[PDB]
This record gives C-alpha cells, sequence and structure tokens, in this order.
C-alpha cells in the first residue's frame, strides 16, 4: 500500500479530521494506499488567496522531497482548483504525482460526486502511469492536465473540461488510462522557483465590452499592479477607450497581457498592438494566464522576456 | 424576389443598392441577387471591439422603422464576431416586430485563403427570405449554423466555428441555402419583449469585473465612482465572489447600483439560493447567460427601473 498525502484545503468533499471522515464516507480507499492527512486551510476556494498558493506549493514541494511520500492528492473548492492547479504545475520541482480533486455536489446530497471522483483520484495518485504528467486535475472519471483544465459550467458534475485539448485521460471505477500527456514544460522542467518568495506581484483581470471605460485600469494602476490580464473581446481586442489607458499602463512599468473573454482558442500575438508593448498570452485563459503573469513578475517585468514565457509554458 | 434590407455596421464581410459596403457584397457574391431584391444601408463604419450603446440605440431605432413597413420582408446585419452575441441581444429584446433579424460576420477577413464570409452571407439571405425564419427572434448565422440571440456567443478567438449555444445549440442549420429549423427559444424576445428604446438617447452605464483569487474592492469602487447604474460580476463557479469584492459589491448594491451575479465560466445558470445569500446583500442572480449578454439585459432593465424584485424577475424571464 503506498504511502499518499491528502491535503484538505477546505471541508469534506465526500492524522487529519477532515481527511479521518473522506476514509469514513469512501473506505474502499485504505485498501489501496497508507493514507497521511493534513488541513493546508479552511476554505471556501472563491476565498483562496496567493499566500495560501505558496503555503501549498511549498508544503508540496516538501512532502514530495520525501522518499516515503509517493504522491500528494489535493481536495480543493472546484471555482478555483484550475487555478491552484496551474500554479502547482508550475511550482512543484518534483514528477511525483499531484491530484487535485473536489466535488461539485455537497457530499450530503443526492447522488454526490465526491466519493468517486476522491476514490479515482487515489487510483490516479498510485498509477505508475501518472508519474510526469504534471500536476493533474480529476474530475468526473477524467484526468485534466493542469495547464489545459477549466470549470467550463456552474453546476454540472461535468463542468471540468480542457477546451483547448481535451482530457489526456480516464479514470473508471479506479481503471486508470493515459492517452496524452502535455508537451508544454511543467513541474521540474518548469523556470519557476517559488522557494524564496513571500508574496505573488498583483495582477488585475479587466472584462472587456462594448463603450468600455479606462477607469477600471486606472483603479489597477493606483492599487500598484504589476501587471494587467485584458480579457478581451474576440482574438483579445480592446475597446479604443480601454486600449488608451493600457498604453499609459504599459508606459508606467505594468506588464499588460492580451487575453479573451471567449473561452477558449489563442490570443494570438499581433506584432502591430504587441511588439510596439503588450503580451500575447496565447492558449489560455484571463484567470491561468495571471497566474503565469504574477510567477513571470517574481523575476523579470521586461516585455520580452514574459512573451518568452508565455510563448513556452 | 422578396425586399431584404441589409444593413453593415463595419467593412465588407466578403471579398447603388443604397450602401457601396452592400454593392461590393452582390459584386463579390452575385448569386444573392437571385434570391432578393436587396436595399443596402450602412448604419456604422467599425470594428465589432469598437460598438456603443449610441450605436445600439441607432440600429434598433432603425430595424424597428425597416420593419414596421409591408414592404420590407427581412433584415440582415452585417457585423463584426467580437460583439455579434451583444448586438443579437440587444435587437431580440427591442425589436417589436416577428420578420427576421439576421446577424452575420466572418471569422477571417474576405482577402484570406478559405474565407467564410461569402458562404456566411449567402446562407443568411436564405435564412432572412425563409417562411420558417419568422417568430424566430433575432438569430445569428455563422458555419452553415442558425443561433438563438439569447443563447449565442463568441466560444473561440480564431475558429471559423467561434459561435456556439453553450446552453442550448443551434435552433436550426443552413447549408448552401437549404434552411432547417429543429427548435425555437421560449424566452420572450422581440414582441413579447416588455423594453421600448424608440424614446432613449444614452442606455445606463453597466461595468463588468472579473472574479479571481485574492480579488480587490478597488475596480467595484471605481464603477460606483464613475457613475454606474449597474456591475455584472463574471463570478468564480456559480457566481461566488471574494470577501474583498463581495463587500464593495454589497456597498454598491445597497447605495442603489444593481449588482448582478454572472460567472467568469462559460456556461450554466448563476443561481438563485445557492452559496450567496443575493436577499441579505442586495444581489441579483442573472441565471442562464453570461457576463456580456447579462450586461445588455441589466441596461435594458435600468432604463425602467432600478428595483432588485423586478429585476430578478426580468433576468428570471427573458
Amino acid at each position: 500500500k503506498p504511502q499518499v498525502t491528502i491535503l484538505a484545503t477546505g471541508g469534506t468533499i465526500a492524522g487529519a479530521v477532515t481527511v479521518d471522515k473522506l476514509l469514513a464516507a469512501v473506505p474502499a480507499i485504505n485498501d489501496l494506499a497508507t493514507i497521511k492527512g493534513e488541513q493546508i486551510s479552511s476554505i471556501g476556494s472563491q476565498e483562496m488567496t496567493g499566500k495560501v498558493w505558496l503555503k501549498l506549493a511549498k508544503r508540496v514541494n516538501e512532502l514530495l522531497a520525501q522518499k516515503e511520500t509517493e504522491a500528494v492528492i489535493i481536495t480543493h473548492g472546484t471555482d478555483t482548483m484550475e487555478e491552484t492547479a496551474f500554479f502547482l504545475n508550475l511550482t512543484v520541482k518534483s514528477q511525483k504525482p499531484v491530484v487535485l480533486v473536489g466535488a461539485m455536489r455537497p457530499g450530503s446530497s443526492m447522488s454526490a460526486d465526491g466519493p468517486m471522483n476522491l476514490y479515482n483520484a487515489v487510483n490516479v495518485a498510485i498509477n505508475k502511469a501518472s508519474t510526469n504528467k504534471g500536476v493533474v486535475i480529476v474530475m468526473n472519471d477524467e484526468i485534466h492536465a493542469a495547464r489545459e483544465a477549466t470549470k467550463l459550467n456552474t453546476t454540472a458534475v461535468n463542468a471540468f473540461a480542457s477546451p483547448n485539448t481535451g482530457k489526456i485521460g480516464t479514470v473508471y471505477y479506479g481503471k486508470v488510462e493515459y492517452f496524452t500527456q502535455s508537451v508544454r514544460p511543467h513541474t521540474l522542467a518548469s523556470e519557476f522557483d517559488i522557494s524564496k518568495i513571500e508574496e505573488l506581484p498583483r495582477v488585475d483581470i479587466l472584462y472587456a465590452h462594448p463603450d468600455d471605460t479606462d477607469v477600471l485600469v486606472n483603479a489597477a494602476l493606483q492599487a500598484g499592479a504589476k501587471g494587467i490580464i485584458h480579457a478581451g473581446m474576440g482574438n483579445g481586442n480592446p475597446f479604443p477607450l480601454t486600449q488608451n489607458a493600457l498604453e499609459k499602463a504599459a508606459k508606467s512599468g505594468v506588464v499588460v497581457a492580451r487575453s479573451s473573454r471567449v473561452g477558449s482558442g489563442s490570443t494570438t500575438q499581433e506584432a502591430e498592438v504587441d511588439k510596439k508593448g503588450f503580451v500575447a498570452t496565447e492558449s489560455l485563459n484571463p484567470q491561468k494566464a495571471r497566474v503565469l503573469l504574477m510567477l513571470a513578475l517574481t523575476k523579470t517585468s521586461d516585455r520580452e522576456a514574459i512573451q518568452k514565457i508565455f510563448s513556452t509554458y
């Protein structure tokens, strides 16, 4: 029975009380693994902060550096699981499995999804093919690469998707199968190290629309934003008044990164915007681009260096 | 051949009838001349990322004027793809006619290899003149698909198949001009809409905020200072705010600026009676829209009320 640590960031989704309640709710897990539990935070995922991301990444690195620890499972709220997973995908210095799992229905609900999700997450954590896949989300019998995953629906048990790729594998009643792997660097291959970081740079997200404004750019600058993700119309397009405010932000040394409100596809590099300039976030989404820009700004504010990061990760 | 007016809001989507842009479209797709008597008008000349409420009002008034006359069978509106969904939704709630109103665009410029504009426009004319297109509400015709304005969104940055209706699916198809409907909206539109913009010259200001972990109050505060009458919050998951942003949104709602919860996720309903105590905090739940279409509906709501309960009923109806 391989040793796995479950890190709870909140309540039960189905030696730490939350993890003991998971083992009681899903007793099959005890036949698969020797489970250790820790409570890292006790919040809804909409309450997450960069401090919790740092605490979690540092703790995961400590645990995976231990010979006895085969893998880490993190129980997490679904709303921002994609952001924590992506952050960890760039900051965990191990090839050992790191699996995020949650539940779209409360454990007390009819037809609660947490027990099967957690049972499947454990099977993914201990599977030999799970090594060097990067951080993964396991939801609804699916294995999603952290780079690609997002919550695409407000309520559905099948809310998680990878709209630009698709799931990298499946897990069905604990049977784990991989079909693809990410070719974008992750985990050990990532240049990012947060071992010496106490606070992440401030990065705001703006939502673009017709008859848009300058006042939200201005408020982000005044509040000491070091980066701004613009969730542009279509292929990363701003409204004119907003574009002028973004150019002002860029002149002040704030890194402006163009993404899209649309949900999928690449926000493509466009020289006339950028190479005069802004960063093109390419095939991410605004909230994952925010994570990558926060990590980039820990080591550079140079547009060209940050564009290379977006064009690589 | 039925009388159809093409209203251009930007440039040529493919490649006098009353507008040079429309003369160019007829030269590029001369087969449309066999389908309809085409009149052209140029409402605006902008990329759709530059759209304003002023243009929306001008366009909706002109569509209402054309369709109110017995001689006009339908209108086609050529439009940039980025905000076609907002314009279509606005018109769906403000056009007082059952006659077809078809929005069409091109994901690739007309100069491109494999330009989608010609086939999209050809198909749009066939949808406009089809007898089954009546009382469908405003539609978007893209990539051989007919989408209901309530449901339609641009879901991809670049793809010719970028348009989708993630909560419902297309309502019909058009394949080399052959039109088939399979569904229709059951949410009130057009004639059944309570909204009347005939006298309105300026729409209420409505901002949209993008939620994330470690969120802020300062963007709510800036929207309030700029005279927002409403705020759409594109929340995490099922419309959930970060606590600091929640405090600021509560302040907004309680000061009389309507706060309507939507979601950043892309599909599904931002539901009532979930994790957010909407009655306590003073919020509206936008249910099954997305932030940018919720903004349109809120802007229209605000023309006639700021009452939380009345606006909740509007979101629960349209």
